[PDB]
């Protein structure tokens, strides 16, 4: 699956010139068109700053005011219907308007924007266009699309192209060439930041502070959040370490996550205070870097959605599931550590012997005083440690144990284990 | 270390306004002054276009030029001159003259540039003013900076900071805030591309084709680099997948990868074409990514060599090596591989026992069932496989065995079991890829 993006500042006062790209020329105001000729996009997403707005009756007047200006300029020069439109929060004081606010919000927003379009299912191929675009809006949309195709490339082939065209100089120019100022297949990077503290979702921009702690103690997602924190960090982990029963286990409800995401995103616009008559919007609160935290959390969780194998969890499907989620020296730590109790499994078999609700050190037969959970056992064996995790074999009757046992070999954390490992992979993720 | 770096346009076409950052107040046509007044940086990086020059006689006045007009304009505002100017090359046809080459020339540019600025010891906090500089030139600055940083950070604490000023629009603006549109811990992120093919360090612009085939076998770094290839690759694999003995014996020669980046640099320099009557550059060569590669190969090295020592390897030096490169679980295994050799060792030593250059297999006591060497347990085990490394107990008097074997245990790599991990190594950074 192909996707164009593009980041777009005032389009209107953009004059005609023709431009070349891939072996192909086209005449109009903007890049669009012979981008989408050439690179054929399955679809495409326009980036604007809502700065460009003129009618300021209400909030839905101005989305309204520049989505009607771009769709009729989206048949102007024919761009298709395959097309999204993102109105990412500008700032700043303009001739016919005024608009007050943090400046990181538009990251926060085309971040949340860009993560409902990008497709999670199959490989990427993602080509974005800085030609004609603000400074600040083309680099907070460029780090956005990088920051989550880096944790798209976990699971599925990714490969990135960014252009720019040569500057269009008004009074020497006939002509600009579209250069491919980037070609980049995405490293798989999953998410490796904590939650931070219940301070840091939304923050007041201008909202005295009295005011703030009464809004922020009525979302019911921070007190949702300090349940759910440390679960969550413990997903987060399971990725990043290599802990394969515990990114099951710790799989996070995607429901859920949407509607956190949603009442800070509701709760966000609705501080947006529009004057009719001063033309001048205010976003009161402002996104904190643990609305972009849940935002990346929810994306990777509907990247990595089918591995959550229906229980119990066998070696056999802890095997596939690494196999997919892993890679380097992570994933064949996993498979000498799922190797191990599986070879022990099949010693049982072969002995018709199927111990159920047993420890993983009964298990694999250990010495005593050893009952200490330590972050470096938990770590080092692929978090599979021998006081945390119980095993049951489910009975029997053998022909080849070498292939059944893996099958037929459950495991599942203690209770009082998959707390101990929560407390260390959390912490682990703080430290870094 | 505070670095300030500062992407710049056409800086003479810029108005006078009223500057908001930090509670300071600055008026003037650039963000700088008072940047640097809030900020106090250690050291400051201007980056420009090589477009702004107005002298086509030669391609080093085109860059005395440039410099010129930038240090003049230090002076008009109140900015201080302890300064770096990378001038980049620029693409487009201006009305004071013409240049043309390849658009990702700026890129590998600017990263080698900052590859020789960006201090290689001690902690880094960085900041990035996008504030008035070009679209194209400001993000392949930020994508170079945040890729040193990526490689500083494996050794040090790297925080990162961007700034952009209230859009301007004439007269209406009475004083332009100056944002903080990002604040990062950067994360560490040892390189992971394997060496390309030898057609992408230079490849021809506008060349003709034996010119060009000339130019290329020409290079002594393409015909080194040949031969050397699967060495570094199993360096940059040692740093990446958690092999601390491999990361010690293929440590890179650093005068050689500055030779191979001299010599490139060097022959796109040269290839450089400047038109004085017609008032044209033509950068005739390309930079390819082979060339980006060797700039973060060196940065990795150089931010890493502090860590070599001599060729007798303690399991002591192998525990405190990995403490430095590694982290999560990989720095755990690495730990719990050094503790079952140690622990081994410890036990040899109360028997009053000192075995030398002895394979690790004959050292832990391995059946004769597994001899080939597997991709799997080089990688699992550290890189401390136990068909390729060679153990070795200095012979000491032991009072307290548990603390004195790890500096008297000695780990190297037998010359068959080097180049067996080099391949596995080598094959799986370029399988990841």
């Amino acid at each position: 699956m192909k996707l164009l993006v593009v980041s777009w500042g005032d389009f209107e006062r953009w004059k005609e010139t023709k431009y070349r790209f891939g072996g192909e020329t086209s005449v109009g105001p903007s890049t669009l068109p012979i981008l989408q000729k050439v690179i054929k996009p399955d679809w495409t997403v326009i980036v604007l700053s809502d700065t460009i707005g003129k009618d300021f009756s209400s909030v839905e007047t101005l989305r309204e005011d520049v989505r009607n200006r771009v769709m009729d300029f989206l048949d102007r020069i024919g761009a298709g219907r395959e097309v999204d439109v993102i109105i990412a929060p500008g700032i700043g004081e303009f001739t016919h308007g005024s608009f007050r606010g943090s400046a990181m919000d538009a990251y926060y927003y085309v971040l949340h924007a860009l993560s409902e379009i990008i497709p999670t299912k199959g490989d990427l191929e993602v080509h974005f266009d800085s030609t004609a675009g603000l400074n600040y809006v083309t680099l907070l949309t460029y780090r956005a699309l990088k920051d989550l195709l880096g944790i798209a490339a976990v699971m599925n082939t990714v490969t990135f192209y960014a252009y720019n065209s040569d500057p269009f100089v008004p009074k020497i120019t006939k002509e600009l060439n579209i250069n491919t100022i980037e070609t980049t297949m995405v490293k798989p990077t999953p998410l490796s930041e904590p939650l931070p503290g219940f301070d840091e979702y939304l923050c007041p921009y201008s909202m005295e502070r009295a005011e703030f702690v009464r809004l922020k103690g009525s979302l019911n997602t921070l007190k949702n959040l300090r349940k759910e924190k440390k679960k969550l960090e413990a997903w987060i982990g399971s990725l990043l370490f290599g802990l394969p029963l515990l990114f099951l286990e710790e799989f996070p409800d995607i429901g859920r996550l949407e509607s956190y995401i949603e009442e800070l995103a509701e709760t966000w616009g609705g501080a947006i205070a529009v004057n009719a008559e001063e033309k001048a919007v205010t976003r009161r609160l402002a996104f904190g870097s643990g609305f972009g935290t849940l935002v990346k959390l929810l994306f990777q969780a509907r990247i990595t959605r089918g591995l959550l194998v229906e229980e119990p969890y066998s070696i056999e499907k802890l095997y596939s599931v690494s196999d997919r989620l892993f890679r380097g020296s992570t994933l064949q730590r996993v498979r000498v550590e799922l190797g191990k109790i599986e070879d022990k499994a099949i010693k049982y078999a072969r002995k018709g012997a199927f111990p159920r609700d047993i420890p993983l050190r009964d298990f694999l037969g250990f010495d005593a005083a050893n009952r200490e959970v330590s972050p470096r056992n938990v770590l080092a064996h692929a978090g599979l440690e021998a006081n945390v995790v119980e095993v049951s074999m489910e009975a029997w009757e053998p022909k080849r144990p070498e292939e059944e046992a893996g099958r037929h070999t459950h495991l599942k954390y203690t209770p009082v284990g998959l707390k101990k490992v929560e407390d260390i992979v959390s912490r682990a993720l703080k430290e870094s």
